């Protein structure tokens, strides 16, 4: 009927919102993960340069 | 190493899903209209057939 | 966790193909209503030019 | 009196959802991967402090 096809597309409809909401939480964590993967690159970056320099020294003495 | 570009994937996603809804709400009205169209050529048609109906018995009768 | 996140994105996945079977119903319905708007044109018409003939036809006699 | 270009609206509803489902998947195989990537560094960066701690308490020994 007129309400059996209207209640469809409305209830679509809010899948649709409910399907956006979901996606826009995977995007906060994706940008979390994101953030923490950028940290860990600087951190490996700065462990190794460290590690070097150390090394550096030791083979000094 | 792939960094943003996948963010700006996300972004896309959400902006599709977005778009989406506009387009279910258009449709909504469209149909809507094709059903009150619908309804309208039914009663019509059934009032037709009653003049149809009423004009053969008039001519039937010479 | 891994599996925290993984499963949230085959859950919008599923969400995804669920809308789309639930949009192929509509389609199917649509599509019905549609057809059905034809017809009715189409009888609409003829009843319409059979009124006007068997009204030529008394205002004959 | 609007017929079939609705149907193709539907149609291309039906299409957008459909690539929605691709990018959604190509979505997770990069978001895995970035997942990989953050437990190779994690552990990483752990045997780096290690050797870090071990050099260091050579050098402080002189």
């Amino acid at each position: 009927d007129k309400k059996e096809l209207f209640d469809t597309v409305i209830n679509l409809e809010e899948q649709i919102g409910s399907l956006y909401r979901q996606l826009g939480d995977l995007k906060q964590h994706i940008g979390e993960m994101i953030e923490e993967n950028h940290h860990l690159q600087l951190e490996n970056k700065h462990l190794r340069k460290r590690l070097d320099d150390t090394t550096q020294q030791i083979e000094k003495f």
